[PDB]
């Protein structure tokens, strides 16, 4: 191949190329403009090693401590119904809403799969709101806590417009730890120094900085505990307190065994209290530790008793509910409470004993925060430019390969050279006429009619020394242009003052009578079957100037009629009253009518359609005519259009 | 391919090559002369390690301290409307202005995007100025501080000419830290030495040196505070432990801790305070210009090679003669509504046409009659030009010539000869005229002609009338030569109808427009209609250095 071919093919398929590339680039643009941006924050820590510190920072202990501090197990998502509502809302300048939640406890359905309970909160105003878990509508108010139907909720400072909806999920603690750990990274950045670089990525530019600050504070507090833990009495306090609790736990277990040897509400309110007790105990430890390493007027410490206030209020409401259930199940719950309270505290103290050991045996005495966490205002993802470039390049690659397949899979004719290589004379090339009437009469100045005049002058020289004045037009496949060519050629030969007869011998799908204006009675069939004479079948074209014979009524045995000798009698009679006779026939590959007629025709031409037919089809038609004893003079290419890749140039342009 | 061909192609396209390369080089010059210069300053620090000190130097605490000290959060820009105003103003040697601002507070609009409040200050004199936020015009004066509409401002020492405008931005502290960081670099250069090279690049040759000095001072004063502290912690502990030999022992230890606190010089030492290299490091003008010139050359050469491989027109008669087509002449462009063979009888094109005339005088013997038909493949190839001038030159030799304009669709011969447009060829063929009212005399010629007449609606069908052959037979007895001009053969079929009665037929191929394919198709289409084409005439030739086919198209006399 050569570059001229490929350039021509590209120019010809430019519309497809442009469409595909535009679609791919549009998809890339929309993706890069709708993807939620991802911000990144960092901090710098000074270590007085650093590999065990790297391992310890990403441990479940410290991250879990941070989550318990910041209530990261409460997931809040602004609701947009489509997969693109969020992006457009950001683009429209709409301010994303947020709600501050300080207490959430769902009834914890805890089925086989959905371990994460979730509810939907709809904003009604700046004060009240609606809540639905499974369609059950409840109304709540900012400020006052809600304790209904095994659902505990505390909403503060709703910042949104009315009508907004938010999904509230209570995801499990380990899930929150895993989510935090996925997006959190630690590095040394020097491979030897006491410098640690902490990095965190997330979609909220403020939340991630707060989280990273909390992580740094927790780690520093853990190491600063080391220096003060050796002389601390908490070690001896825990060493003595733990055996006492275990006996209480064991005694609680033993009592529970004696009473044993399932009310839904009673079980739920039991879970209500146990959750409250857990938060109260851990907060009590947290308040102690914060009071030691921080001050009371610190906002963190101010947060502590406020949450402690809420927990006591929730417990008070729970006990009032417990006061309302019958004592029969109350005894079971009180036994159930103590066992779980014992287990929870025993678990809590075991960590406390473990954590206190963690402080003491720490080789790195001094840990310093050089740079507190800040967030880079430029999002790190998505990287818009690379996405757009990849989209454009992908569009170009797929367009080019698609064009190469379409080029390599075409087999139709493209230029008369393909036919002339085989040894077939092409007598004309007719272009597509963009214009049920004769073209050679409606628009005599059309390009196609000019090409047909060229064909007329070719024939006037070819059809000399022919055995008679009968010309047959046929073709390989239907809808190639046989009737079009034949009728228009008849018109153009008629306008020069010669008597022309057009015979529509397509006894299967002929419609020439429609295109000429007709008296459909007494066509060719009626003559061939013997029930008409030769004079009632000939009609005059109105806008033409030549006579015609229509097919007539469709017979059931077309090919058998054409073999009757009356057909040759008709041709011999007509050949003395007309200067030219043009016969239209069905395709030769489909049926055999053309080969029957061709015995009586002095000249025979095939019509090959430009892009549809193949060289093989035309060769096969040539040979099939040969076998039946019909000599084909040549071919006529029809329906040509301008192709830049052709590099073969017709005169199909207006001159006048 | 060979070297001669490519050299010729470059010689021929030299105009395009020079134009493209010069444009690229001009843009390179403009960029290298208008880009804002960037200066670079450096300093050298000695470390008494060196891996964590790099990270501590680029920390937000030290850079933030520097920014707070030198107020890097007040950004001042001289205003030039275009992306080239600053560069041009520098080129005329105009001194940029500067303003000292020591206190600034904007209302902090802080919308979703524009977190950076800004104002525009227009200097009116050495003392007063106008301030606009969003059209809110205020007047301020150097010295007195301003607090109006939630804007606090203090300007000192305006150094500019009146009428200048300055954009004043109060960017957030973190943005200033990031901006400082991106232009600040630290390297070790020894991988073990206590040597650190600090580098800072910026547009102001003095401001960057001040900033780097401030950074070094902050880092150094921070470092000694670390060593002094651990001594100070030890000194504080000993003082707090004071309750007589032990009493003197602690006092002596206290003095040792006092002297160790004051003798601060420690791990960090400033070898070289920052200085600025006066030659800007960017833009690197020479490499920019070299890249521009090379890019121009490469794109020009690729464009020329592209055009060469996509060229398809005829270039020399050898291309036609390979196929087996006799080329009887080659006519060049005549750079000179009149017959060329009369206006400028000594033109080069008329010389080539005389060569064609002598070729014909030998080709047209043994022709069945004395009729010559000139046709072509595509329109505006030169058929009318060639036919008319050939008639003129053959007429000046004393032979009777008849010129027929059988282009019944767009023939304009009557215009070019001076006309009585009535009774053309159409009127004769349709039967509404006789053979004698149609023949007209050319004034500056010497031959008769027949114009087309009125454009008919059925040109090709008229030409089939036997009256046309009657006219030719009659005229062939009263003239020595008959020339017939015809429409192209690819467009319409008129030429192939006419060619039945012509003894000789020639094609005209236009030099670069037509290709060999059209000429071959035209020959074959003439053959199918029973018309034998004698040969071809190449028209419109111009000099190509790449040709290596070389004509007699030069003056001799
Ligand atoms: N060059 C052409 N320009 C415009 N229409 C054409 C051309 N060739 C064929 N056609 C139209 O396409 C249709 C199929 O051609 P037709 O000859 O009637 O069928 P068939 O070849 O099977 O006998 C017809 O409507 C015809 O008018
Ligand atoms: N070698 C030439 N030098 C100068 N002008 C030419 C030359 N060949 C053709 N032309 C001019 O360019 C125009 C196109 O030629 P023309 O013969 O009129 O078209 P056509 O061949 O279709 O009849 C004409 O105006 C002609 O005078
Ligand atoms: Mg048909
Ligand atoms: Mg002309």
């Amino acid at each position: 191949i050569d570059l001229g071919r490929v350039i021509g093919e590209l120019i010809d398929h430019r519309k497809l190329i442009i469409s595909i590339t535009s679609v791919f680039t549009l998809f890339a643009i929309l993706y890069a403009l709708l993807a939620t941006p991802i911000y990144e924050t960092d901090a710098l820590i000074q270590i007085e090693q650093s590999a065990p510190e790297t391992a310890l920072l990403q441990s479940r202990m410290i991250l879990g401590k941070t989550i318990d501090d910041l209530n990261l197990q409460i997931q809040i998502e602004q609701k947009y119904f489509p997969v693109i509502g969020r992006g457009l809302a950001r683009l429209m300048g709409e301010k994303p809403g947020n709600i501050d939640i300080t207490r959430l406890y769902l009834p914890d359905s805890d089925d086989i799969s959905n371990n994460t309970p979730s509810i939907i909160l709809t904003v009604k105003d700046k004060e009240n709101y609606s809540i639905n878990s499974d369609g059950i509508q409840l109304n709540g108010v900012v400020g006052t806590l809600l304790n209904e139907k095994g659902i505990s909720l505390l909403v503060n400072e709703i910042d949104a417009k009315p009508g907004d909806q938010f999904v509230i999920t209570q995801l499990p603690r380990l899930k929150a730890i895993s989510d935090l750990l996925k997006s959190f990274s630690v590095a040394d950045l020097g491979k030897d120094t006491g410098m640690l670089t902490l990095t965190l990525t997330g979609d909220n530019p403020k939340r991630i900085s707060h989280i990273l600050d909390s992580i740094s504070q927790n780690y520093l507090a853990q190491n600063i505990a080391r220096q003060a833990a050796q002389d601390a009495k908490s070690l001896e306090f825990l060493n003595q307190q733990l055996p006492k609790v275990r006996a209480e736990l064991d005694s609680a277990e033993d009592k529970l065994n004696a009473y044993r040897k399932l009310n839904m509400e009673a079980k739920s309110v039991l879970d209500q209290i146990v959750n409250v007790d857990n938060q109260l105990n851990e907060l009590t430890f947290r308040e102690a530790e914060v009071s030691q390493l921080y001050t009371k007027e610190h906002p963190t410490y101010k947060a502590l008793m406020e949450k402690r206030q809420t927990l006591q209020e929730e417990k008070s409401k729970l006990n009032k509910r417990v006061s309302s259930m019958p004592s029969t199940q109350q005894e079971v719950l009180r036994l159930s409470r103590d066992v779980e309270s014992g287990r929870a505290v025993y678990l809590q103290l075991l960590n406390r004993q473990q954590e206190l050991n963690i402080a003491k045996s720490s080789a790195i005495g001094n840990v310093r925060i050089i740079d507190n966490a800040v967030t880079d205002p430029n999002p790190v993802r998505p990287k818009k430019t690379i996405i757009i470039v990849i989209g454009v390049v992908l569009g170009l690659i797929v367009s080019v390969v698609l064009v190469l397949f379409q080029v390599f899979l075409r087999r139709g004719i493209e230029s008369p050279e393909q036919l002339e290589e085989i040894g077939i004379n092409v007598y004309a090339s007719i272009p597509i006429s963009e214009w049920d009437t004769l073209l050679a009469v409606g628009n005599p100045a059309d390009l196609a009619v000019e090409a047909i005049r060229g064909l007329r002058t070719s024939l006037h020289f070819a059809m000399m020394e022919a055995k008679n004045n009968v010309l047959m037009i046929s073709g390989a496949s239907p809808s190639a242009g046989m009737t079009f060519i034949s009728s228009n050629l008849a018109a153009t030969i008629a306008i020069t003052g010669k008597k022309v007869l057009f015979i529509d011998a397509d006894l299967r799908k002929g419609y020439a009578h429609k295109m000429f204006g007709h008296k459909n009675d007494k066509g060719l069939s009626e003559f061939l079957s013997g029930q008409a004479a030769a004079e009632m079948i000939i009609d005059k074209v109105e806008g033409g100037g030549f006579d015609y014979i229509g097919r007539g009524q469709i017979p059931p045995n077309p090919a058998e009629l054409l073999m009757h000798p009356r057909f040759e009698q008709l041709l011999n009679w007509a050949s003395q009253n007309y200067d030219l006779i043009i016969i239209d026939t069905p395709p030769i590959l489909a049926v055999t009518d053309a080969a029957i007629i061709g015995r009586y025709a002095g000249t025979c031409l095939l019509v090959a359609r430009f892009e549809k037919n193949t060289v093989k089809e035309i060769d096969v038609s040539m040979k099939r005519f040969e076998q039946s004893g019909v000599v084909v003079k040549g071919c006529i290419l029809n329906g040509v259009v301008k192709k830049a890749s052709s590099y073969y140039r017709y005169g199909h342009y207006h001159y006048g």
